[PDB]
């Protein structure tokens, strides 16, 4: 119950919200029901439009006006946005050729350049280039400021999860709100797009920038603007917002738009209806730096232009049924659309079985355009398991379609003819980033990069500490002229032990067998194993382990190893393979050899009879036997310590990799260093378990079972110079491929893998960063490149995406 009649009188859009059942007047209030009973009144009007005509020039001011014409208006801070040029013969900002904003220039009093964040939802990236010539604004905006080709969103590509991954710089799965639309199980609780559960303050996890900034002693104007004000009158409100005094004005805003995605979803992300929602955009940019040049802002204030995704082309006839595969449809609750999520729909029903809709989900029709998942078997790179309110079976549904439990839910909810909320990767759901203002780089095109980067970006701009987040604080500094963070390297934890020669043969009863049998040479081989050929194959350095470990460097000739006491495997292996390079097979000798490592003790080692007794499990190598330097460097190849477990069927992937793809990437890409190794994420958190996390083992052993294997791929992105002798900047693509005992993500599987694996690996592409936190390891860590420049690197995700 709200007591509706106080006054709005002096308090329109109000900055503290005013606490119950006392009658509000800030932005929020229409969607609680609570605003004073004048609110529309005072804080609404719209009398005589939104824009200055010569014949209202000077008048006297009439405070019924939507916004004034009136000699007195600048300094009320309430002229309409083109008052200045009507009535004062000023120029639209659009007209003005644009200079470099070489330092702030702001009024007297301002203590740090403002930052407004304008958001437009459904804006699709490519609308950059494809609208240009109906967007002069922000088309000004954009040459003139710094700009992606796109900015990459999160997954799913909805409003809620990427709005506010935005405010927070976490994924979805840590900030909570996981979808437009979910259920808590801990809550027993909904939240929906419609209705008032999702106003209460525990689905919204994370700390977002509103509340960072007044921890910190930052005023913020609110973020939300309740669907029913104007764009005018938010535009109007922020600036009248920036006429406050001093002590009261906030130094951080944003404005909302619901279009262009309102009318894609009616018309298609390309529809010709679309041209005028983007005029409109245009005209509202417009309004704004029009505003804030009567205001001397105009080069002041840090202007971020930003989007939450993007906008397919999606109709009703484009739906997968579930009811087409499963019996027991009506037992089971979909979250439907763009993404699928499945749940019992009664936990008293212990018949419901994830195993069996899994089954009757996978590859039952021949152009079937969704897959299923476990959620811990999706892409890592989504980031999209670790919360309760994440469904345990998801649906990664094709781009351009739908899917639904019923047809009776598509014909009794074809209107639409725009979606989104697909894969984070897909081109349709890019979305849009410039940064314009003094604070921001003059001219300049940047990589695309993803969302989460933002907040931390957005914190520097307000001299404001991040709290923690996903985002890695420096890899967006090449955006910034100044208040850039420079990071330092995390500090090793642990550092390795260097084994020589400490075990007989004899000593080892590992139950494995070698097929195994001069002075000059014998120096040589000596060299090798002490680091001889090290800078050849480790070529940024050592990675670091950053956690408490025991571990051994192991050199060879071909590759050189970080060998964990603890897992019994390696943490990493690197190697280079030059263009020149030369694929061999395994001898016919040598097919079964595994041979002791005499640097390593026999309890410290894995052994083959626990490989001979798992019948599920066999075993492949990190260093790969086929691109061996030579026959004699090739039993190195073959050591204990370069094992690694691998069911049969994901050794078809691994094998396939190692014996063609490697080279193939060393031919296209002119040599490439490879560091592989295993991951362990057991409770799909995205991070490097422990050893008391580890569900399963070798049959009858202590050797581990990876979830997951990882390959970071490194060569000279000036591929006119080899891998191994870069003097620039790096290239670098990365996979985490799940470590599974079936292909059955795989439909095609059962053809050669020149068909399907290659596939498979760029769903599975990833950052390096990505492996970074699923094993605690730091990589580049000795480059010629600066810190920022490597931070970038490690974020860089090769996406396998067309032009
Ligand atoms: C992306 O960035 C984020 C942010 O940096 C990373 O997330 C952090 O990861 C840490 C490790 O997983 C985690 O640290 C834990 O903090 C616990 C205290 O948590 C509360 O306080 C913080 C701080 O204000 C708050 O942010 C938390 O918010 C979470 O939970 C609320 C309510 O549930 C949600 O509203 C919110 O959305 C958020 O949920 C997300 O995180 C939780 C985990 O905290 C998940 O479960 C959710 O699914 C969701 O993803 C909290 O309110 C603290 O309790 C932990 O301490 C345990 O472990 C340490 C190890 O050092 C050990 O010393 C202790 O023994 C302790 O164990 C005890 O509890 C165990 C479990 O019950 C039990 O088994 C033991 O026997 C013990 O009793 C831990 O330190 C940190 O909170 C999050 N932060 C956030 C915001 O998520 C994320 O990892 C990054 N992702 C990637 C891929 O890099
Ligand atoms: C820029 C920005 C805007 C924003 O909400 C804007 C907004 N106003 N009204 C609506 C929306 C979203 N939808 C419903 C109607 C949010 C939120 C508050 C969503 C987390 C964060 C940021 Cl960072
Ligand atoms: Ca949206
Ligand atoms: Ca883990
Ligand atoms: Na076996
Ligand atoms: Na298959
Ligand atoms: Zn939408």
């Amino acid at each position: 119950w709200t007591a509706t009649s106080g006054s709005c009188k002096g308090r329109c859009f109000e900055l503290q919200e005013v606490g119950p059942p006392d009658c509000r007047c800030d932005n929020l209030c229409k969607s609680y029901s609570s605003c004073c009973h004048d609110f529309d009144e005072l804080c609404l009007k719209t009398a005589r439009g939104w824009e200055c005509t010569k014949d209202r020039c000077g008048e006297v001011r009439n405070e019924e006006n939507a916004c004034h014409c009136s000699e007195d208006c600048l300094s009320r801070g309430d002229c309409c946005t083109n008052y200045q040029v009507v009535c004062k013969g000023e120029s639209h900002w659009v007209d003005d050729d644009c200079e470099e904003i070489k330092v702030p220039e702001c009024p007297a009093g301002f203590v740090r350049p403002p930052l407004i964040i304008f958001s437009v939802d459904g804006f699709r990236a490519s609308y950059m280039k494809k609208g240009s010539k109906v967007m002069p604004n922000i088309e000004k905006l954009r040459s003139c400021g710094t700009h992606a080709p796109y900015m990459r969103p999160v997954y799913p590509t909805k409003t809620f999860p990427n709005l506010y991954t935005l405010a927070t710089g976490l994924y979805p799965e840590s900030h909570g709100i996981v979808g437009n639309s979910m259920y808590d199980p801990v809550f027993d609780a909904s939240f929906h797009l419609r209705g008032r559960e999702k106003f209460n303050h525990r689905w919204w996890g994370g700390q977002p920038l509103w509340i960072t900034a007044t921890k910190q002693g930052v005023r913020a104007g609110t973020f939300f603007w309740s669907v029913s004000i104007p764009h005018e009158r938010r535009i109007l409100t922020i600036l009248q917002w920036l006429s406050l005094p001093d002590n009261e004005r906030p130094s951080v805003y944003a404005f909302y738009s619901e279009q262009p995605d309102f009318s894609g979803h009616k018309y298609g992300p390309f529809g010709p209806e679309m041209t005028n929602p983007l005029r409109e955009i245009d005209k509202t940019v417009g309004q704004l730096m029009d505003g804030l040049k009567q205001l001397r802002l105009h080069r002041c204030v840090n202007v971020i232009f930003v989007g939450d995704h993007g906008m397919e082309d999606v109709t009703c006839d484009r739906t997968e049924f579930l009811s087409n595969y499963l019996t027991n449809v009506d037992d089971i609750t979909l979250v439907p659309g763009t993404l699928g999520r499945i749940r019992a729909k009664s936990i008293n029903n212990s018949k419901y079985d994830p195993k069996t809709i899994i089954a009757a989900l996978t590859c039952k029709k021949p152009d079937q355009h969704f897959k299923p998942y476990m959620k811990q078997h999706l892409p890592k790179r989504l980031h999209y398991a670790n919360n309760r309110r994440i469904e345990d079976i998801h649906l990664l549904v094709d781009r351009r379609w739908h899917v639904a439990r019923k047809p009776l839910d598509v014909y009794k909810k074809c209107f639409f003819q725009g979606d989104h909320g697909f894969d984070n990767k897909v081109n349709s759901m890019q979305t849009v980033f410039v940064g314009y203002g003094p604070t921001f780089k003059y001219r300049t095109k940047v990589p695309p990069f993803e969302n989460i980067e933002l907040y931390n970006v957005m914190c520097d701009l307000l001299g404001l500490k991040p709290a923690p987040n996903n985002g890695t604080h420096g890899s967006l500094n090449h955006l910034l002229r100044t208040n850039t963070f420079r990071p330092t390297m995390p500090d090793e934890v642990s550092r390795p032990n260097y084994p020589g020669i400490m075990y007989l043969q004899s000593e080892f009863d590992l139950g494995c067998t070698c097929d195994d049998k001069n002075k000059l040479e014998e120096l040589n081989k000596r060299l090798h194993t002490k680091g001889s050929t090290k800078e050849r194959h480790l070529l940024y350095g050592r990675p670091a382990v950053l956690y408490r470990t025991s571990y051994d460097i192991l050199y060879h000739t071909d590759f050189e190893s970080g060998y964990s006491e603890i897992f019994l495997m390696p943490l990493w292996t690197s190697y280079t393979i030059s263009k020149q390079a030369e694929v061999s097979s395994i001898p016919e000798h040598l097919t079964n050899c595994v041979r002791p490592d005499v640097r390593v003790s026999p309890g410290f080692s894995q052994n083959c009879l626990a490989y001979k007794n798992d019948k599920q499990m066999s075993y492949g190598f990190l260093f790969p036997p086929y691109l061996s330097s030579s026959p004699e460097a090739k039993y190195d190849a073959f050591l204990v310590t370069n094992m690694v477990p691998m069911y049969p069927a994901f050794k078809r992937v691994w094998a396939y990799f190692q014996r063609v793809l490697v080279k193939k990437y060393a031919s296209e890409r002119n040599g490439v260093n490879v560091i592989s190794g295993p991951i362990f994420d057991y409770n799909y958190d995205g991070l490097r378990d422990t050893e008391d996390e580890i569900k399963q083992y070798v049959e009858g052993s202590s050797i581990p079972v990876p979830t997951h294997y990882y390959s970071i791929i490194t060569s000279c992105l000036d591929f006119t110079q080899p891998a191994d002798k870069c003097d620039g900047p790096l290239s670098v693509s990365s996979f985490i491929l799940p470590h599974r005992p079936d292909n059955d993500e795989s439909c095609n599987s059962s053809e050669d893998e020149s068909k399907w694996v290659e596939e498979l690996m760029k769903m599975h592409t990833a950052r390096v960063r990505d492996i970074e936190h699923l094993t605690g390891l730091d990589f580049y860590r000795k480059t010629s490149r600066s810190y920022s420049e490597i931070l970038t690197l490690k974020t860089y995700l090769h996406t396998y995406e067309s032009e």
